[PDB]
């Protein structure tokens, strides 16, 4: 069994994802800013991280950093519902972009592709 933590500010869309993901057969753990973010993933034992961008607090692209300067092999995925961010430098923190789609087979091909 794999384990990803799925990070994002917007409840319904949490749910959504961890649906998504759930059917994929992934353990789902989920939380709701970055700062929760980083309290589980260090605490943890996850085999993905799943990090929004746009949240009250600090940014997932700050998540995103954090991460992997303290986890040197983290397999880390930005999912945002905007593509501003793509060329942002901090996004090299990322392994994968994805914009967030309503048809969630991209997303599922590159959780698989990390994993
Ligand atoms: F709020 Be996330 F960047 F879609
Ligand atoms: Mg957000």
């Amino acid at each position: 069994m794999k384990r990803i933590l799925v990070v994002d500010d917007e409840p319904n869309i949490r749910e959504l994802l961890k649906e998504e993901l759930q059917e994929e057969g992934y353990e789902i753990d989920t939380a709701e800013n970055g700062e929760e973010a980083l309290k589980k993933f260090f605490s943890g034992n996850y085999d993905l991280v799943i990090l929004d961008i746009e949240m009250p607090g600090i940014s997932g692209l700050e998540v995103a950093g954090e991460i992997r300067k303290k986890k040197k092999d983290a397999k880390i995925i930005l999912l945002t519902a905007y593509s501003h961010y793509r060329s942002d430098l901090s996004s090299w923190a990322a392994d994968e972009y994805v914009v967030k789609s309503f048809n969630f087979d991209e997303l599922k091909e590159k959780v698989k592709k990390l994993l």
